[PDB]
């Protein structure tokens, strides 16, 4: 179709202008005295929320380049959640800081891609400021501390947490489901986790999380590209009869496929969700293995000389549960048998005795900690169902939160970590002017997720910014109680990695806009 | 339909209009200081991206008159990538300053016919000029430095290709695949290659490579024209059995079954592709043989008797992979036993003793040089599956500028070539002084390239192209430094080839639109 | 009051547009096929003409920029009809065909300054080569042959010439006048002519010729400058009793004196002229003397002591008839003394034996020539008035036309001379392209005047200018007759003067015109 | 030297003149870049690339320039191209003054159309 197509400071102001309204409309939601946003349905009554992930969700605008300003940062911004569980709506404000300040210098005359390369410096300096700054959690102290404050002050939480990492380690697998009464459980089981998102947005069940999650499924293992769904008529039919889900581990779902599948489940004829197989190449096929040893079914190869066609319920594996992210897939209770399992794990520990190479060492480790090192289940008991589902949230949100301050420690938080990172790089330069302006664009723009914070509770955030600049180390204003002190001890604090992550995603995005020159787009 | 028709300056202007924005578009990703176009797309996200390949294909206007304007420059382009690998963003600027002094002269009163006739010798002169400026690339030393230089500082990547070259010769068949582990690969197999593309685009199931994609597919080989789909029909459903791909090597495939076949693959019912047979006559019928034996099929010709509709599986020939490009097809590691292969060598071998002609003898040898001298297999290995892809899209890129260099050398790169070949012809004149003035406009035009490169660093185009006109040889001004010096010695080369075809055909199209005085449309 | 302000080629095509207005208007008239031009009046039936003079007059348009355009050029190619007696028309369409070609160079990108230089080298070249294609005009016979052509074939107006110059010299002043009967009268009588034109366009009293002409007028002689007119009272009064006109001959007259003396004489209270005193300095007051000696009057000077107020009647010189031209005036038959005079002569001429200096002596040549030369005076004889006054104009157009020969020789007419020119400056160059275009523009240009004369014949331009350019030296095309000839021997000529000065004036303003970049302008 | 060269020639001398923050750094080179316009619009007049010119006086020292008239470059002070440094400093000190007070302008008032 025939494109309408802008240039330079003409396409820029555009993009601004969409990423503005994003940031405007997302921004309110910040902080602890943060403001109601009020989303429309076409049906029933609106809901209004303080959610900055549902909020961003609903922006699309109508002019096609501003839609496009918009939909660029939307995408980075839910990146520093996917990795860190945290920070949206901070990855927006930053974004929309760096890029106002940005996009005016270069209409100023100033070179953008000096200005590019000066924020980066900013941003890898900050960063490892921010490290400097970060306060470990290791002891599981520090880890239910960590989860309480997470789960709004609520230490049954923090020890939840603290006793499943305790179970299956702090990199194990831990995973949260509905109770059986009202005291709490905790139990570990044969499982494995794998990072292979599901292969279409479709198959979510669970639009709240955004996940895939199916209940006593089978699981079909493939060494194979499926692009046919004529091979899996006689399995489908097979799982059909059954009355269960079906869960596809392959090489890949292509074209007609994975396009079929998204019709028969959406319509809802029979459960089915697709995934990639862990790995590539020979690895692959090992570990694709693990999977049948573990949910107890056989791997159906076309080198051997297995078909689809031929396939039966018995050679499918299964699980109590699976659950599948956007870029992870856990399979939780597996069918397969103890001696296999241990079998299983007997051949790769002698493998490692084997082994060579320390690469090839380093891969058979992580292949027999998924398999003998199993997954943690919690299951989060209450007195009614309405607190059950209630305080399950805050447990996923706290184990979230949890894993992230493990992995990389906890810093200051209410936005003071970044404006005490900034505070610290006055002295930073550039090799050039315009490097150094676009420095201190980004150290300027540090202080937005603080200043807004401030600005929505009411107070003036020049006066607020400027005094927690004078203080040192974990210094800042709570803005709940509206005192100045330590932020630490007064227990407002995020995960270093959420608040590294919102920094190093909206830097990335302003850093490409800042340096745009033209925009495509099909005309209204 | 009734058409809308203009004329000489009214249709000349509405030409230079529509490649402006095309260009314009282009030229903004061009050199190491490139910046960033923002293409939109209906659902998801937008794609920023710096290929000019990509965002020129973007580009469609809504003017009928501008459109084609942009769409014939847009094609000539292409070609030249098509033919180097490389330059559709040096084309289309090379391009624009030819046609827009050049139809600025036509305003002026001068002859459109004579301002051709000069730029086209310009050219000539210029080709001739960049052939002796022009250092060859023969060694597999050298080989390994462009593979290097091409796949961004990779010595990793040049010891692959030189390593590849040295097993099957520097004109031999050279493809690339998804490697099985962390360690690179390289193996000989049993292949062939022919200068024959896809029927038609949508076979396409590689978008970013542009290219027809199978695996472990039947062949069907047929010496006669296929127009009807009803012929097809046993076989079609005999290969759907299966579960695999289907490629037809016929004469040709026209009007319904090739109609037919679009709409059935794209669907996603059977994955098939058409190509036609390699060369035409009698030796087209030779060498649809030596395809047979090389994948150990059978030729089903009307001549002896036999019929589509009577085909089976047995009769369909095999391999393990095609490729086939918008003008190349190519078939890697066929079925067919080595004693049958070996056997036709045999025979073709006996028959260039037995040649009487010259010509007899040179296309014998094309045709046993395609069959024992096979194909190299590169399977590029890396740690997880993003560096494998990433690595492997910089071996395509590097084997193909390689392969250019190999052909015809290589000169200095970031538009300095151009500029240093322009400098040297100062004193070419034409016939008359119309010719003079479409010289000169050729000449001016070569700097564009350079001068667009300095202008996206933020540096006057002006001063660094009057300074690198001062020095000669390869001397120039390194972008991505911001640098002067030897631009070979540094490290930055095109392939003298990318530079020809870029010139060649750019000034071949604005030649066209300079001799334009009308041009039919449909109405709006 | 506040200005319209238009730039680059904005204002160019504005220009070019009102001189296409005026050269177009005028351009139709010229050579002997040359087309009527109906001019309107407020009162009365409009004027139909073949005056190409009369047309431009009357050109003024209404878009302030274009008008400017037009008035610039119309007011040079006057200058060249007030220099040697003709070629206004000539000049315009020059103006026209360097302007055109000019301003589309500068467009076309080359430099204004370059192209005008060009021109130049072009004209200063073409007016050499016009000298030595001149025909001298030297004896009797000449000059009557020359009269004779101006007059449309009337031997007796070319006798008369002939006589007139043979009496007072070449250089000398003759007047035309009316007669008093049928047969020719010429008379020699005390007179004078300097170069010091009308004060102001309303002491015009024959709008045909443009010229003050009062008859027995009385002749007031101050050497200081008159700036109020209370000091003329006195004087103005004693004029008015008598009945007859007055000339002022004074330092200058200026303001209130100047303006006042426009209200009397167009009202017409009282008839008057005013004119600077010629020369400057003690010369001025030299020659003051002499026309106060001629005249038989009295100079009234403040540094004697001598006042306006007391001066009367008999002070004031008086003579027959004067004349006053733009730039000219001419005193016929003077009252003063046969003694007076001849004693001024001996005076002057003992100073030229005692003068020391060249130029001294030189300057006292040119004063007794002047007195002692006299004026001659044609009485044009017809038998009705109606014959006379025709054949009066028909004198003073052919007096006019043998003057400029006289001076500087006759060239090929009807645009032959300006073609022929062009033709032998096919080798002249510049210093660089630029100028080359610019040199070639004004070739071109010399082939207007006689390719317009041929499109109002109804002939193809092309073809006669093509055949003209082959022949050498005074062949060309009689566009009266429609035959190929030379120009000289049919009679058909140019004084040099006439088309070297049109030449120059054209060119003179087409370089104004193409080295402008801003014009300024009241609002509409 | 006369042709807008002395104004390139003393802004050049100056590329380390700082002052007491970084608006008034940019507010001095502002003025250091405005100085080379003199030379460049007479550069653009003549039909040559006022960058390539003005890089080219720059690189020189002392009274070496472009001589606009006849396009070579030289000594202008020999070649007989120079200004009376009253003009110079004149047109540079009532330029520089009008310009800063527009630049410190907040409010404007006239009368309606």
């Amino acid at each position: 179709a025939a494109k309408d197509v802008k240039f330079g400071n003409d396409a820029r102001v555009k993009m601004l202008r969409g990423v503005n309204v994003l940031a405007d409309a997302v921004k309110v939601t910040l902080g602890p005295k943060g403001r109601n946003v009020v989303l429309d349905k076409s049906f029933g009554a609106p809901t209004i929320t303080k959610d900055g992930v549902s909020v961003a969700r609903e922006i699309e605008l109508e002019d096609k380049f501003e839609n496009m300003g918009a939909q660029m940062v939307k995408e980075v911004a839910s990146k520093a959640n996917d990795a860190a569980g945290d920070g949206t709506t901070t990855a927006t404000v930053l974004a929309q800081a760096i890029i106002t300040e940005g996009l005016k210098a270069v209409a100023c005359g100033m070179n953008p891609m000096d200005l590019k390369r000066g924020i980066d410096k900013a941003v890898t300096a900050a960063v490892e400021e921010l490290k400097a700054l970060s306060v470990p959690c290791s002891d599981s102290k520090a880890i239910a501390q960590v989860g309480t404050i997470s789960a709004n002050s609520d230490e049954t939480v923090g020890k939840l947490i603290a006793e499943a990492m305790d179970k299956v380690g702090k990199e194990g697998v831990i995973t949260v489901e509905d109770g059986t009464g009202l005291q709490d459980e905790l139990d570990v089981v044969e499982g494995m986790q794998f990072d292979r998102g599901y292969l279409s947005p479709y198959f979510i069940n669970k639009p709240e999380t955004g996940a895939v999650e199916l209940e006593s499924p089978f699981i079909l293992l493939a060494d194979k590209k499926i692009s046919n769904i004529r091979e899996m008529l006689p399995v489908l039919e097979a799982v059909a009869k059954a009355g269960k889900p079906l869960l596809i581990i392959a090489e890949d779902v292509e074209g007609e496929a994975l396009a079929t599948l998204v019709v028969n489940t959406m319509r809802g004829i029979v459960k089915v969700a697709a995934v990639k197989a862990p790995g590539f190449g020979d690895r692959r096929k090992a570990m694709l293995q693990d999977i049948a040893t573990l949910t107890g079914g056989t791997v159906i190869s076309e080198e051997i000389g297995m078909e689809l066609e031929k396939a039966t319920l018995e050679d499918l594996g299964q699980a109590k549960r699976v659950v599948i992210n956007k870029d992870t897939t856990t399979i939780i209770d597996g069918v397969g048998e103890e001696a296999a399992i241990q079998g299983r794990v007997a051949q790769i520990r002698q493998q490692i005795e084997e082994a060579t190479s320390d690469y090839d060492r380093e891969k058979l480790q992580e292949r027999v900690a998924k398999l003998a090192g199993g997954v943690a289940v919690i299951k989060v008991g209450a007195a009614t169902e309405v607190e059950m589902k209630e305080k399950k949230a805050r447990v996923e949100d706290a184990l979230h939160a949890t894993r992230a301050a493990v992995e990389e420690g906890v810093v200051a938080g209410g936005g003071v970590a970044l404006i005490r990172v900034a505070s610290k790089l006055a002295d930073l330069r550039g090799q050039n002017e315009d490097q150094n302006v676009g420095i201190k664009v980004a150290l300027r723009a540090m202080e937005a997720p603080l200043r807004q914070i401030v600005l929505n509770c009411g107070e003036e955030p020049s006066v607020v910014a400027n005094t927690v600049k004078g203080g040192d180390g974990n210094y800042g204003y709570n803005a709940a109680t509206e005192e100045y002190g330590n932020m630490i001890d007064m227990g407002i604090l995020d995960p270093t990695k959420v608040t590294r992550s919102a920094l190093q995603y909206a830097a990335s995005v302003a850093g490409l806009m800042i340096t745009t020159e033209c925009m495509v787009t099909d005309l209204p």
